[PDB]
């Protein structure tokens, strides 16, 4: 976890999702902190929610 490439990438990508609002991305970040085991899952869910909220 400690400056691990997958770990920091997961956090970074959850932040860098323009279709998520603050509450959503913060929600995912907290879930990520709680469950670093579920980094991949949280990332996937965040990407899915971002994608669904895409204007086009």
């Amino acid at each position: 976890a400690q400056h691990d490439e997958a770990q920091q990438n997961a956090f970074y990508q959850v932040l860098n999702m323009p279709n998520l609002n603050a509450d959503q991305r913060n929600g995912f970040i907290q879930s990520l902190k709680d469950d670093p085991s579920q980094s991949a899952n949280v990332l996937g869910e965040a990407q899915k929610l971002n994608d669904s909220q895409a204007p086009k």
